[PDB]
RNA sequence: GCCCGGAUGGUGGAAUCGGUAGACACAAGGGAUCCCUCGGCGUCGCGCUGUGCGGGUUCAAGUCCCGCUCCGGGCACCA
C-alpha cells in the first residue's frame, strides 16, 4: 500500500474490474430478493453538469447499499435521446441529429464510466434507435384501436415567416429566437391520447402511495384538478347556436350577468362580422402565446360582443363579451361570470361597467358590500328568486336539479388535466404510426409496417423536418391502396414514459415487454429524479404503467413504491442578444462579475466584452448553457472526492447552489481514512478481538464505532440523509484518529472500526474502498460485503446527559444515571453553582423534565 | 397570476418526534502534516443577544400557526 492516496493509479483500475467481472450486471435470479434502483435516464446533450452528478451519486449509493444487504440490484442507464436539442445543435454544427446525439452518448457514457457508477451496461439502451422505439409505435396503434387516441385542433406556435412550429422555450418575448417577427397561435390538428380516462385512477391511487413525498403527491392533485359541477347551456339571441358554460359555483348562479368567450369562439367570429372594434380585438387575441404563465399574467381586456344570451332561470338578457383569458381548446370555449362573488370577474366588471349582482349575504346576514372588492365567501344566498335562504349545498342541489329539469344543465365532473397532445411538428423523434389513405380515411400504420423508421441520413435546414420536405418518404401502399405515413413524430415523454420497463428485457425482440423479466424486477422500488419532473413526467410514466397493465403487460397498478426527487442543482445563468436578435447563452465559468456586500450580481461581462443579462440562480441546464461539467474536478481529485462532495454539501432533498469550494473537505477527509488504514496495516495481522476483556476507554471507543453503524444505517436506508451519514463517519474517523495502537486489543478494536468504516464508505466513495478492503484483508470484493450491523450489546449506557435550563436557558449540564428519578435529577441540579445563582431568592413554579434529556426549572 | 418548495455564522450545512442553536466541513485569522480561534454586542473561569422580516400558540419555536419580503421548481412544445 502506498503512503500517498493516488486516484489516478486506483479509479480506473477499479472500473476495469467491474468491467471485466461484469459485476453489475444482473439476471433475473429468483434465488436473491430483486431491488430495482432506477435514475432517471439523460439526455445526451453533450456534457454531464452537476445536477446528473447528484442524480446518479445518490442513486448508485442506495444500490451499492442494497447490495450489501444481499440483494440482486438492478440499476440501469440509457438514453434519452430525441428532442428539440439535438435539432439547433445540428444545423449550428453543420450535423444531423443523429451521429451529434451518439457522440453526445459516447462522451456521456465514458464520463459516466469515470465516476464509477455501478450500472447494469448490458441493458444500456438509446431511445431514438428503432430496436426500442418500434414498441411505442405498435403500442400506439394498439392504443387507437382500443378507442383512447383521438385527432384535434390544438393551438401551436407559429412563425409566420419561417412557417415553422415552436417551442415555448424557442419564443423570445412573444417573437421567435431566429429572425424577428411576430409568433402567433395557429390552430394545428394533432394526436392526443385519453389521459384523462384515468384521471381518477391517477388521483385515487396516490393514496396507496405511501412512500412519495406529499410535495409531489399534491402537485398532482392540484394538476389533476378534479372539479364537481354543473355544465349549463344560454340560448343566445340573433345567434342559431347554444353556448354552454362549466361552473363549480352553480349557488351563485342567479348572480350571473355576462358571459366570456374565447376570442376564437364561433360566437365572437360571427359577431366580428359587423364590428371592426371586435374583428381588431379577435385579431390581437391571435398573438396570445400559448403559455398558462402569460394568459393569466396579461392584464385582462374584452370587447362586447353585442350577443345577448339569455339567463334561463332569470329570463334577462345577459352580454356576451369577448376575452383574451378564454380559450377554445380548453373547454366549451364560454365561461359565465359572476362579479359579485369571483374577485377576477369583479375586475372585469369594474373596468368595463358591468352588472355587479350580489346574491350571497354577508357574514352578519345584511346585503354584503361590493363597492371596493367581491364577496368570495360560501353562504345564504338572496335576491336569487325561489333559491332564496339557501347554503352552497343546497343552492349547488336545487340549482342543478332545477337547470336539469328544464334540460338545460347536468351535474358534471371537470378535470384541469387535459389529454395528452402527443404530436411534434419537428424531425428529430419517432414517427408517429398513422396513415392516410386515398381515399380519405386514416388509420394506425399497419403491423408488417412497423416500425416506421426514421432516417438519420439527412440534410437539415432549420425550418422543415426533412421527412416533410421529402416527398417520396411518406408515400406508401395499404388496404392495396397509395396512403401517406404521418410526418409528425412523437413527444419525447412518450419514450421517458415506459423506459424503466424496457430496462427489465432490453434485447427482447417478440415484444415490448418479456413480462416474466418485468415482473420479477417491477415494480421499481425507488425511483431517482428532479423535483423538475414531479408533475409532467411522473404523470405521463403512471399512466402509461397503467396503460400496460391493461394490456395485460404488468402486474402492478402503480410503476415506482418509492420516489426521491432531489432538489435542482442551480447555477448561475447570462446571456447577451446577438445582432440578429438571438440570445446568447453564456457560462458562469466565462462570465466576469462583480458582487454585492450581500453575495448578488451586480454587473456581468463575457470576456469579448458583451453586457451578459443575469437571469438569476437556475436549474443547470441543456438550454441555458449554465451546467457545470465535472470532467475536471473528477479529473483533478477523483470521483471518490466529487461523489462524497456531492452527498455531503446538502441532503437531496434541498436544492443546491452549486459551488466548488468545498470539496478540499471531502479530498482532504480521503486522505485522512487512507492514511489511517495505512498506518495501521502497516503493523500487520490483529489478534481476535476479546469483547469481554475490554477496557472502559475500549468499551467507549466501540460504542460509539456501532453507534455509528446504526445511525449511519438510518440516515442512508430510512430517512436519505446522506450528508448526515458522512458527518457522522467523519466524526467516528475523527475519534479513531487519536485512538492508541500499541496493544493487541487496541488493535483489534480499530481493525473491527476500520472494516465498519470502510464498508459505510463504499456507497459513496466505493474506488478507494474497494481498495482499502482489500488492504484490510476483508473478505472477498466490497461490492458483495455484508453490510455491517450494530450489535446492541457493544451500546449500552448507564448514563445519560441532562441540559438544565433557568427559564429556558442552558446553566448547566449533568450526566445522571439512567435509574434517575427526576427529584434525584433537581437535586443534582441544585448542586451546580450557575443554576443555584438563578434560583437563590426565587420560587420554582413549574417543572418541566423530559427524561434523560432535559430539566426546565420555571422560576421567579 | 396559480400550485409546490425555500431563507440558520464569511460559506455549505446540523439540530430526526416542539426540548443544548451553529454538529460536520469549507474559508479566514493565529500558533507549531498537526493544534487553536472563529454569529454579534458587552462582569469573559461571565452575561446579553441571535435561525430572512412582522406577529401568535406553548414552560419552550430553527421546528407548529397567520402574515410580509426575497428566491427556486412547475405551469402542459425544454426534457
Ligand atoms: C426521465 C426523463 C423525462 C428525464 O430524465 C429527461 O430525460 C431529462 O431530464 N434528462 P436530463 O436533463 O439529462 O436529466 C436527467 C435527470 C433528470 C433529473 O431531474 C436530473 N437532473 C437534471 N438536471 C438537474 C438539475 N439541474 N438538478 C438536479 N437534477 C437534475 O437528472
Ligand atoms: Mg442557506
Ligand atoms: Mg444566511
Ligand atoms: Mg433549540
Ligand atoms: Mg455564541
Ligand atoms: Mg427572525
Ligand atoms: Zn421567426
Amino acid at each position: 500500500m502506498q503512503e500517498q492516496y493516488r486516484p489516478e493509479e486506483i479509479e480506473s483500475k477499479v472500473q476495469l474490474h467491474w468491467d471485466e467481472k461484469r459485476t453489475f450486471e444482473v439476471t433475473e435470479d429468483e434465488s436473491k430478493e430483486k431491488y430495482y434502483c432506477l435514475s432517471m435516464l439523460p439526455y445526451p446533450s453533450g456534457r454531464l453538469h452537476m445536477g446528473h452528478v447528484r442524480n446518479y451519486t445518490i442513486g448508485d449509493v442506495i444500490a451499492r447499499y442494497q447490495r450489501m444487504l444481499g440483494k440482486n440490484v438492478l440499476q440501469p442507464i440509457g438514453w434519452d435521446a430525441f428532442g428539440l436539442p439535438a435539432e439547433g445543435a445540428a444545423v449550428k454544427n453543420n450535423t444531423a441529429p443523429a451521429p451529434w446525439t451518439y457522440d453526445n452518448i459516447a462522451y456521456m457514457k465514458n464520463q459516466l464510466k469515470m465516476l464509477g457508477f455501478g450500472y447494469d451496461w448490458s441493458r444500456e439502451l438509446a431511445t431514438c434507435t428503432p430496436e426500442y422505439y418500434r414498441w411505442e409505435q405498435k403500442f400506439f396503434t394498439e392504443l387507437y384501436k382500443k378507442g383512447l387516441v383521438y385527432k384535434k385542433t390544438s393551438a401551436v406556435n407559429w412563425c409566420p415567416n419561417d412557417q415553422t412550429v415552436l417551442a415555448n422555450e424557442q419564443v423570445i418575448d412573444g417573437c421567435c429566437w431566429r429572425c424577428d417577427t411576430k409568433v402567433e397561435r395557429k390552430e394545428i390538428p394533432q394526436w392526443f391520447i385519453k389521459i384523462t380516462a384515468y384521471a381518477d385512477e391517477l388521483l385515487n391511487d396516490l393514496d396507496k402511495l405511501d412512500h412519495w413525498p406529499d410535495t409531489v403527491k399534491t402537485m398532482q392533485r392540484n394538476w389533476i384538478g378534479r372539479s364537481e359541477g354543473v355544465e349549463i347551456t344560454f340560448n343566445v339571441n340573433d345567434y342559431d347556436n347554444t353556448l354552454t358554460v362549466y361552473t363549480t359555483r352553480p349557488d351563485t348562479f342567479m348572480g350571473c350577468t355576462y358571459l366570456a368567450v374565447a376570442a376564437g369562439h364561433p360566437l365572437a367570429q360571427k359577431a366580428a362580422e359587423n364590428n371592426p372594434e371586435l374583428a381588431a380585438f379577435i385579431d390581437e387575441c391571435r398573438n396570445t402565446k400559448v403559455a398558462e404563465a402569460e394568459m393569466a399574467t396579461m392584464e385582462k381586456k374584452g370587447v362586447d360582443t353585442g350577443f345577448k344570451a339569455v339567463h334561463p332561470l332569470t329570463g334577462e338578457e345577459i352580454p356576451v363579451w369577448a376575452a383574451n383569458f378564454v380559450l377554445m381548446e380548453y373547454g366549451t370555449g364560454a365561461v359565465m361570470a359572476v362579479p359579485g362573488h369571483d374577485q377576477r370577474d369583479y375586475e372585469f366588471a369594474s373596468k368595463y361597467g358591468l352588472n355587479i349582482k350580489p346574491v350571497i349575504l354577508a357574514a352578519d346576514g345584511s346585503e354584503p358590500d361590493l363597492s371596493q372588492q367581491a364577496l368570495t365567501e360560501k353562504g345564504v344566498l338572496f335576491n336569487s328568486g325561489e333559491f332564496n335562504g339557501l347554503d352552497h349545498e343546497a343552492a349547488f342541489n336545487a340549482i342543478a336539479d332545477k337547470l336539469t329539469a328544464m334540460g338545460v344543465g347536468e351535474r358534471k365532473v371537470n378535470y384541469r388535466l387535459r389529454d395528452w397532445g402527443v404530436s411534434r411538428q419537428r424531425y428529430w423523434g419517432a414517427p408517429i404510426p398513422m396513415v392516410t389513405l386515398e381515399d380519405g380515411t386514416v388509420m394506425p400504420t399497419p403491423d408488417d409496417q412497423l416500425p416506421v423508421i426514421l432516417p438519420e441520413d439527412v440534410v437539415m435546414d432549420g425550418i422543415t423536418s426533412p421527412i416533410k420536405a421529402d416527398p417520396e418518404w411518406a408515400k406508401t401502399t395499404v388496404n392495396g391502396m397509395p396512403a401517406l405515413r404521418e410526418t409528425d413524430t412523437f413527444d419525447t415523454f412518450m419514450e421517458s414514459s415506459w423506459y424503466y420497463a424496457r430496462y427489465t428485457c432490453p434485447q427482447y425482440k417478440e415484444g415490448m415487454l418479456d413480462s416474466e423479466a418485468a415482473n420479477y424486477w417491477l415494480p421499481v422500488d425507488i425511483y431517482i429524479g428532479g423535483i423538475e419532473h414531479a408533475i409532467m413526467h411522473l404523470l405521463y410514466f403512471r399512466f402509461f404503467h397503467k396503460l400496460m397493465r391493461d394490456a395485460g403487460m404488468v402486474n402492478s397498478d402503480e410503476p415506482a413504491k418509492q420516489l426521491l426527487c432531489q432538489g435542482m442543482v442551480l447555477a448561475d445563468a447570462f446571456y447577451y442578444v446577438g445582432e440578429n436578435g438571438e440570445r446568447n447563452w453564456v457560462s458562469p465559468v466565462d462570465a466576469i462579475v462583480e458582487r454585492d456586500e450581500k453575495g448578488r450580481i451586480v454587473k456581468a461581462k463575457d470576456a469579448a466584452g458583451h453586457e451578459l443579462v443575469y437571469t438569476g440562480m437556475s436549474k443547470m441546464s441543456k438550454s441555458k448553457n449554465n451546467g457545470i461539467d465535472p470532467q475536471v474536478m473528477v479529473e483533478r481529485y477523483g470521483a471518490d472526492t466529487v461523489r462524497l462532495f456531492m452527498m455531503f454539501a446538502s441532503p437531496a432533498d434541498m436544492t443546491l447552489e452549486w459551488q466548488e469550494s468545498g470539496v478540499e473537505g471531502a479530498n482532504r477527509f480521503l486522505k485522512r481514512v487512507w492514511k489511517l488504514v495505512y498506518e495501521h496495516t502497516a503493523k500487520g495481522d490483529v489478534a481476535a478481538l476479546n469483547v469481554d476483556a475490554l477496557t472502559e476507554n475500549q468499551k467507549a471507543l466501540r460504542r460509539d464505532v456501532h453507534k455509528t453503524i446504526a445511525k449511519v444505517t438510518d440516515d442512508i436506508g430510512r430517512r436519505q440523509t446522506f450528508n448526515t451519514a458522512i458527518a457522522a463517519i467523519m466524526e467516528l474517523m475523527n475519534k479513531l484518529a487519536k485512538a492508541p495502537t500499541d496493544g493487541e486489543q487496541d488493535r483489534a478494536l480499530m481493525q473491527e472500526a476500520l472494516l465498519a468504516v470502510v464498508r459505510m464508505l463504499n456507497p459513496f466513495t466505493p474506488h478507494i474502498c474497494f481498495t482499502l478492503w482489500q488492504e484490510l484483508k476483508g473478505e472477498g470484493d466490497i461490492d458483495n460485503a455484508p453490510w455491517p450491523v450494530a450489535d446492541e450489546k457493544a451500546m449500552v449506557e448507564d448514563s445519560t446527559l441532562v441540559v438544565v435550563q433557568v427559564n429556558g436557558k442552558v446553566r448547566a449540564k449533568i450526566t445522571v444515571p439512567v435509574d434517575a428519578t427526576e427529584e434525584q435529577v433537581r437535586e443534582r441540579a441544585g448542586q451546580e453553582h450557575l443554576v443555584a445563582k438563578y434560583l437563590d431568592g426565587v420560587t420554582v413554579r413549574k417543572v418541566i423534565y423530559v427524561p434523560g434529556k432535559l430539566l426546565n426549572l420555571v422560576v421567579g
